[PDB]
């Protein structure tokens, strides 16, 4: 033919500055944004939150899918097994410890050494210096097994804080009490006055984070919410900060997002909110994987990050 | 006689506390909080803002200053020769890097990741995910030599942050450009997007932060205060928050302190306050290192941390 054709869809991404990334990144291809009615043929799609008729009835040799994530993307393929013939590779791009230590590390110092106190101190202002928390009551428990965990937990244990794990795995990860399975939750709970929560998702943790676990947090704990939205039953959380169950929470993520404004998180003055950009990956690094797998599957050779469509 | 008598004064410090921590480390002596009128004989004095009547006229073995920063004493002294028998040593308590360190790395690590930004749009019920800086723009600059000053430059140099220092005297500290002399402070300025003070006081720095370092920083830029109070010209840096030279700033120290209510500072929405409390020493600390050091004079061994009253 024999020009090698890519389409790119994303939701709220600049197409412009990923096409021209990509034109740089493979010369040799030409590459368009997909628009609705755009049924020209393509070789390799990349994509975020696809419609269905991006991708039906199309013959590509791979589908991207923009972001580590594959949860949604799986379901819309398995709720319309019409949208890509199931021989087609998926791919997705975690290379993000870096990008989750920064937050974790910056946001469970910020709580231990009480800023936030400070902050509502200040807005009063009123000069009043606090009782200083000890490292030992300061225990970190980060839920979820995966590199993400892992680095989060180095990293906070290089601070000096307790550290503990719970997963349904068993796990052994260097300086940290590793908790498994729903027996021994409630004890890794009981110790815990940090939770962070970088569960890749499951059936068996949908709103797990909600009054029954919350209730077997010490007081004036502090919930990390880094995984899923709907990890985390909203009006539990907030009752738990109104009773005082919860010093703070600090979330990237939501049940429903972009969370919609009429949503009470918003107002309240102990929850903080990122809008789910906790670890992003860098469009450089992004666009490196996919002409790189793009190259291997032209050559033949073995490639990486392909998802299984059990 | 022979019973050691100690005396103890501070400001604001819950004195039964510290008598009786006193009491437990030197068993073998006789702490007594220091009350007006009190001119029975003392062998030891700890002290913070002692007014003169306390000290004058005394003989002492030693006396103590709680905390670190003799400044505020030796010119209370210098300017009231008859307030300490110059032949009576002084000790301070510097091993508070840890603190320094946690106190940087979690708001240098918060304004890289935008949390201020992402604070003001949460106050708006707005989702937005913000561009993110690179590592190569968000230069940190610290000022001032010394230990401090060099913890806090290594662990931010851990997190991949260009580091660069200023000082009088000429450094070499492992993975950070040096910088000296007052020849040289515009060009180290120029290059920080993070401004970071931990200068030890000096009659050549007083006012040092004001609109003409200020100027010399690039837009955008931040100012950490972790130094003395006096180091900072404040309207000249609420100036520079006004119009966005500044894009935030955190402040440990104060002018005055505590900061009068009446200061606009309490009141800008770009600045973070502490009520001084960036490193404490732990009076458990403070206390193994008063009783160590009479042990020391007691047995007539060697001390440290004498300052000398040039």
């Amino acid at each position: 033919s024999n020009a090698m054709e890519i389409i790119f869809y994303h939701p709220t991404f600049n197409a412009a500055w990923w096409v021209n990334a990509l034109e740089k990144a493979l010369p040799h291809a030409r590459v368009r944004e997909w628009k609705v009615g755009d049924n020209n043929p393509a070789d390799y799609a990349l994509v975020w939150q696809p419609p269905v008729e991006m991708l039906a009835g199309r013959r590509l040799k791979a589908v991207f899918v923009l972001g580590a994530g594959v949860d949604a993307i799986l379901s819309k393929l398995n709720a319309h097994p019409e949208m890509l013939d199931a021989s087609i590779p998926l791919f997705r791009l975690t290379g993000m410890g870096l990008q989750m230590q920064e937050y974790a590390v910056s946001q469970v110092l910020h709580w231990f050494r009480r800023f936030d106190d400070y902050q509502a101190l200040k807005n009063q202002a009123l000069w009043k210096p606090l009782p200083e928390y000890t490292r030992e009551e300061f225990s970190v428990g980060i839920m979820g097994a995966g590199v993400l965990g892992a680095k989060v937990a180095e990293s906070l244990q290089a601070w000096g804080f307790p550290l503990r794990c719970w997963s349904r795995s068993r796990k052994s990860w260097p300086g940290v009490e590793s908790y498994v399975g729903r027996e021994e939750l409630r004890a890794f709970l009981n110790q815990t006055r940090v939770l962070i929560n970088l569960l890749p998702n499951t059936a068996q943790t949908v709103g797990i984070i909600n009054s029954e676990l919350l209730d077997q947090l010490p007081d004036g704990a502090y919930v990390l919410n880094l995984a899923r939205g709907v990890h985390v039953q909203e009006a539990d959380l907030l009752a738990a900060l109104d009773s005082g169950k919860l010093k703070g929470a600090m979330l990237d993520v939501f049940s429903q997002e972009p969370l919609p404004q009429e949503s009470p998180l918003w107002r309240h003055p102990r929850v903080a909110m990122t809008p789910h950009i906790a670890a992003v990956t860098r469009p450089a690094e992004a666009i490196d994987y996919i002409s790189r797998t793009i190259t291997q599957l032209e050559k033949g050779e073995p490639v990486t990050g392909q998802v299984d469509r059990a």
